[PDB]
This record gives structure tokens, sequence and C-alpha cells, in this order.
């Protein structure tokens, strides 16, 4: 089901990411940094348990988590927040929720490459990731 998803994966592209973080409220210089960071994102499974780290010169951060079971996440910039991950319409949807507001992270392959599309309030943002071998 997720088995195309899984692998080593690294930012080739980014739109917007500026837009998405300033909604979040991350402060200037961490937007500075991460504006020029190209993060490695490795998605992993054992058997219903996925594990997915994110790798930089700057933040790291892993979760893991079955599909369909709520579990508690801390954010890159900090936030302490709800998670869900699912499968919907062959895109990995990870929402998260905190403070009522909510952001949804939604991964969707496309022509063998990983397409991130993270939205909070009106911000759009889109990275694509190449695979690694
Ligand atoms: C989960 C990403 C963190 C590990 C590497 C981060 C590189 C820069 C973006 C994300 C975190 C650091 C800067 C603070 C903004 C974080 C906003 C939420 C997470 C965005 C992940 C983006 C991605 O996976 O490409």
């Amino acid at each position: 089901m997720v088995d195309a998803f899984l692998g080593t994966w690294k930012l080739v592209d980014s739109k917007n990411f500026d837009d998405y973080m300033k909604s979040l409220g991350v402060g200037f210089a961490t937007r500075q940094v991460a504006s020029m960071t190209k993060p490695t994102t490795i998605i992993e499974k054992n058997g219903d348990i996925l594990t997915l780290k994110t790798h930089s010169t700057f933040k790291n951060t892993e979760i893991s988590f079955k599909l369909g079971v709520e579990f508690d996440e801390t954010t890159a910039d900090d936030r302490k927040v709800k998670s869900i991950v699912t499968l919907d319409g062959g895109k990995l949807v990870h929402l998260q929720k905190w403070d009522g507001q909510e952001t949804t992270l939604v991964r969707e392959l496309i022509d063998g490459k990983l397409i991130l599309t993270l939205t909070h309030g009106t911000a759009v943002c889109t990275r694509t990731y190449e695979k690694e071998a």
C-alpha cells in the first residue's frame, strides 16, 4: 500500500516554504537557514510501523507511527501536536492538530518523484524529493 514511498529521498525543488514557515510563526533566522537546507527524508516500514526520518545540516526529526492511529509528535519547529497519517487516494496524508490549528503534509508520487504539499492557513508549499539509489 505504502511501498512506493519507501526509501531515501533528497530535496530537489521547493516553492513557498518561507510562506509556510512564516504562517506557523517560525522566526526569521530559522526561516533563513531552512530556505538553504536540502533535507534527506527516509521512509522505512517494519510490519505495520512506519518510521519517517528527516535529516539535514540544521534540524533532524524522526517519527514512528501506524497508519490510521493517532500519535504524539514534536515538530522541527517545536510544536507539540496530535498527528495521524493515512493513505488517501494513494497519497500519504499527515494531519497535525494543536491549539485548534491544523496543518497537512501530503505526499504523492508523480513520475517517480515524491511531491510534498504543506498547507497551513492560506499558505501552500510544494517540495519535490528524488529518490536516492
Ligand atoms: C521535519 C523537517 C525538519 C528536519 C529538517 C528541516 C529542514 C527545514 C524545515 C523543517 C524544520 C526546520 C525549520 C523549521 C520549520 C519546520 C516546519 C515543519 C516541518 C517541515 C518539513 C519539510 C520537509 O520535510 O521537507
